[PDB]
């Protein structure tokens, strides 16, 4: 059995490295009964390409980022809402626990043909500009690409900016020729994507922590035999954990990469930007209150129990 891994970002990336490794554990354990290639840098498509090409059992498996998936499963949208997460460590505790569990098995018990396997870790999202941003008003008519999804839209718009939803690959040529005037990541997407060439300003709004599911096409899971979807299981969930360490390693080198660079990280008040987009998570949050109420109490300890 064949697995052909996409992948948007380029070879080297921590999500990229950890998923190789991934696919290297599973030919040993299955000894070569099943086979595995990462196809990174975006040679299948977009994400939004790619997720329909695993529906359909053209692509094997992915790593996308949950902000293109609500789309095509609405209940994830809970962990897509600005400040759901209070911060980098307590979406940690989210995605290794209960409710990390319950998020995955709405998309595998989905009707779309998808099986959620694992969390990967995409740090914090801030937004990148031409111009500086300094304070919420700067940011007023602001064109800044988001991710395709009505949610980020919606978001952008509470903060007095104009969302623009773009494909990842599409973003460079857009702040190249001032279509945009800036868009929101993490650091290593600001770097490895090249965005800083035309964005030297970082503002750390950290308004989204979205976390990557690792999905299989559900036409490839049910040709593995219980013992494959058992090991598969068990290396997906190695590979949250060994692209953890990855992560937290390239977001600080990205971090210095950057400002050697002349990228200036402006530091800012959260507060102006959660209460701009309290009107995003009363709208989209509304059947997620139970939900957010489990999120909003993990806090000192790291129970398994949410
Ligand atoms: O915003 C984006 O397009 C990209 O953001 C990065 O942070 C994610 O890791 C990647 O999966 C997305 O495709």
């Amino acid at each position: 059995l064949d697995i052909k891994f996409a992948e948007i970002h380029p070879a080297g990336y921590p999500t990229v490295v950890a998923e190789q490794n991934m696919g290297k554990k599973l030919e040993q354990a299955s000894n070569g009964d099943i086979t595995f290639k990462m196809f990174a840098g975006g040679v299948l498509g977009s994400e939004k390409e790619v997720i329909e090409q695993a529906q359909i059992g053209a692509v094997q498996m992915t790593r996308v980022s949950l902000g293109i998936v609500g789309p095509v499963v609405p209940d994830v949208n809970v962990f897509n809402m600005p400040f759901v997460f209070r911060d980098h460590d307590h979406m940690r505790k989210i995605i290794d626990g209960e409710i990390g569990q319950e998020i995955l098995d709405k998309i595998t018990n989905s009707d779309f043909n998808l099986v959620a396997l694992a969390w990967m870790d995409g740090g914090s999202r801030s937004i990148y500009t031409k111009k500086p941003v300094r304070s919420l008003e700067d940011l007023k008519g602001m064109k800044i690409r988001v991710q395709g999804n009505p949610l980020f839209i919606d978001m952008m718009n509470a903060m007095g900016g104009n969302g623009i939803a773009m494909d990842t690959g599409e973003i460079f040529s857009a702040l190249q020729t001032g279509v945009i005037d800036g868009a929101e990541n993490n650091p290593p997407t600001l770097l490895e994507h090249n965005h800083f060439q035309s964005a030297k300003y970082y503002t750390l709004t950290g308004h989204l922590i979205l976390p990557e599911p690792v999905v299989m096409s559900k036409t490839t899971w049910n040709k593995l035999t219980p013992e494959q979807q058992v090991l598969v299981k068990k290396v997906a969930r190695e590979a949250q954990m060994e692209e953890r360490a990855l992560w937290d390693a390239k977001s600080a080198a990205s971090e210095e990469k950057l400002k050697a660079a002349g990228v200036e990280f402006i530091t800012v008040d959260k507060k102006p930007f959660y209460d701009a987009t309290a009107s995003v998570r009363e709208k989209y949050g509304a059947q997620y209150a139970d939900l957010m109420k489990r999120i909003d109490a993990v806090q000192a300890e790291n129970l398994y129990f949410q």
